[PDB]
């Protein structure tokens, strides 16, 4: 996260870290057994880390649980990132408490101008590299589809939306991928891609979760 703030320990209790020897992506807990992330975060050997603040220090509220299966969206395209969504099942159910909590799925898509909370352990620099160890947060509005498409002509599908600031300086970035965009209590987005980070006229692009609720509900019930 570039241009954000330190969230505070366990203040985003649905945020997970995906670990394969090291943090490589975020995700969101949607019930005690299941995590939503980006399809571009797919790999073998995932351990889900819940209850995290400092990802380099054991602080006492963590749960570490291996994935038992991963399901990438049937129509995911790894070039364009259309349908950039994946479900991860936990080998054992998480123990839900005030520091390890699920986030609700959308009941519809959200309006442009609505404010959202974007979070992660990704790079905090728009030029160069610095990785925080504590969770970072950013408040950012959903942008209109027209301003999203004008920034990214020929690239945006109905399964994507932009959020952030056209002036630059405030955005998600590398290592935030797969993490949450929460607006009015609903998981409306997944950190997906952008052109660089925090650049002028290059806002963040997010998977439009509202289009996937039926697929999520049916997939988890049959797995
Ligand atoms: N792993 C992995 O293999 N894939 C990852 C690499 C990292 N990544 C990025 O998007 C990076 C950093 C990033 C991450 C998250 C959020 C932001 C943000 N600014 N909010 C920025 N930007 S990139 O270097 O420009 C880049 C690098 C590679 C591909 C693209 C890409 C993908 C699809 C469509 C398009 C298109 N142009 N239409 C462009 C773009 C997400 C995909
Ligand atoms: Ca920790």
């Amino acid at each position: 996260i570039v241009g954000g703030y330190t969230c505070g320990a366990n203040t985003v209790p649905y945020q997970v870290s995906l670990n394969s020897g090291y943090h490589f992506c975020g995700g969101s807990l949607i019930n005690s057994q299941w995590v939503v992330s980006a399809a571009h975060c797919y790999k073998s050997g995932i351990q889900v880390r819940l209850g995290e603040d400092n990802i380099n220090v054991v602080e006492g509220n963590e749960q570490f649980i291996s994935a038992s299966k991963s399901i990438v969206h049937p129509s995911y395209n790894s070039n364009t990132l259309n349908n950039d969504i994946m479900l991860i099942k936990l080998k054992s159910a998480a123990s839900l408490n005030s520091r390890v909590a699920s986030i609700s799925l959308p009941t519809s898509c959200a309006s442009a101008g609505t404010q959202c909370l974007i979070s992660g352990w990704g790079n905090t620099k728009s030029s160069g590299t610095s990785y925080p160890d504590v969770l970072k947060c950013l408040k950012a509005p959903i942008l209109s589809d027209s301003s999203c498409k004008s920034a990214y002509p020929g690239q945006i599908t109905s399964n994507m939306f932009c959020a952030g600031y056209l002036e630059g300086g405030k955005d998600s970035c590398q290592g935030d991928s797969g993490g949450p965009v929460v607006c009015s209590g609903k998981l409306q987005g997944i950190v997906s891609w952008g052109s660089g980070c925090a650049q002028k006229n290059k806002p963040g692009v997010y998977t439009k979760v509202c289009n996937y609720v039926s697929w999520i509900k049916q997939t988890i019930a049959s797995n």
